């Protein structure tokens, strides 16, 4: 038993739900939250500069003393930074940016990250301004995800679809 509230149950492990991730984050304080990351670690925008803003700034910080130290991510790969005053942990994922000319094959690897976690809050890879249809991502997700994944999707439009398109 855990404490995320409100989640329509897709499979055995992976529920969606129609929130704000930020402040899903708040209120739960799950253990991990993942951040739609790029390989820089610069959360200007979409979910990542949404979760930075909610730090304060603290999660850009942290990450550029990352980069400093350890270089850029690869697409499909991740890194665990904290998850300040949002969650324990934060799991930077990056997933390939479509709008980038990234390949939309590595969205598989993304999601592999999140099998080494228990249970995670995340947001859908590749999704919002990474350009990648929002239906492929749930896929790859349930098709590739076996630990426990509450997916939060901010559109509610979206969220329907989603949901009502879901084989
Ligand atoms: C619309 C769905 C998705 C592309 C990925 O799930 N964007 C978000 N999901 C959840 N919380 C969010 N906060 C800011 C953006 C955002
Ligand atoms: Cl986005």
């Amino acid at each position: 038993v855990n404490s995320f509230s409100g989640y329509l149950k897709l499979t055995d492990n992976v529920y969606i739900k129609n929130a704000d991730i930020v402040e899903e984050a708040k209120k739960v304080k799950p253990t991990v939250v993942v951040n739609a990351a790029n390989v820089y670690l610069k959360h200007g925008g979409g979910v990542a500069g949404a979760l930075n803003k909610a730090t304060n700034n603290a999660m850009q910080v942290e990450s550029d003393d990352y980069i400093a130290t350890n270089g850029p991510l690869k697409v499909g790969g991740s890194c665990v930074l904290s998850g300040h005053n949002l969650a324990k942990h934060c799991l930077h994922v990056v997933g390939p940016n479509v709008n980038k000319g990234e390949d939309i094959q590595l969205l598989k690897s993304a999601y592999e990250n999140f099998n080494q976690h228990e249970v995670l809050l995340a947001p859908l890879l590749s999704a919002g301004i990474f350009g990648a249809d929002p239906i492929h991502s749930l896929r790859v997700c349930v098709d590739t995800v076996r630990t426990n994944v509450y997916l939060a999707v901010f559109d509610k439009n979206l969220y329907d679809k989603l949901v009502s398109s879901f084989l």
